[PDB]
């Protein structure tokens, strides 16, 4: 059902602006939290990890010794 912040498209009520602009309201805010928590986070930790776990272990000839920290 339609009635809350009803748009009009072209002759009918506003099937597509409804759903269409919610879907866009998370899809760009909702987007912009999980991605940046989520997606940053494990860049921030996969990326700290992989770069600690290929790199300082010959650049560095320690496995553990040198974590993230970071």
């Amino acid at each position: 059902m339609a009635d809350k912040t009803i748009f009009n498209d072209h002759l009918n009520t506003n099937p597509k602006t409804n759903l269409r602009l919610w879907v866009a309201f998370q899809m760009m805010k909702g987007a912009g939290w999980a991605g940046g928590v989520f997606f940053g986070t494990l860049l921030l930790i996969g990326f700290f990890r992989v770069v600690g776990r290929m790199l300082p272990i010959q650049e560095n000839q320690a496995p553990a010794p040198n974590i993230t920290g970071a």
